């Protein structure tokens, strides 16, 4: 759209408090997720694999879980390699600030703070890459 994304404030999976105005200068691939998620399996090592090319780029990663615990969500990271920030959207709060639907969501959002494509359902390594090469610092 290249309207403005909504701000937020999460902790991720060890304690850290992470707002996204923060993130201004770079790009965020704001991906909503579950456990529960199916192509979140496949989604996941992808964008660990990317994010090894990216994070030096100047495009992070928040990958906001819709509600599930601790123990489950760290569970999940260990199957599937993440690399990447991932946040406990613990009480819907954020999932509902960004009106999402359908799991897994996401919102690609530039270094201006724009959410410039949302996506959901399934998306490859190459999709992927292509997305965080939209929303990478000039």
């Amino acid at each position: 759209e290249g309207s403005d994304a909504p701000n937020f404030v999460l902790e991720d999976t060890n304690g850290k408090r992470i707002e996204l105005s923060d993130l201004k200068g770079k790009g965020v691939f704001l991906n909503f997720w579950g456990t529960w998620c199916e192509p979140c399996k496949k989604q996941f090592p992808y964008m660990a694999n990317q994010y090894k090319h990216f994070k030096s780029q100047g495009v992070e990663i928040v990958a906001v879980n819709v509600g599930e615990s601790k123990i489950a969500v760290h569970n999940f990271m260990k199957s599937y390699g993440v690399n990447f920030p991932v946040v406990l959207d613990t009480d819907r709060q954020v999932l509902d600030a960004y009106d999402v639907s359908p799991l897994p969501t996401t919102f690609l959002i530039n270094p201006e703070g724009k959410v410039v494509k949302v996506v959901t359902g399934t998306m490859t390594e190459s999709m992927i890459h292509d997305y965080m090469n939209l929303i990478k610092p000039g």
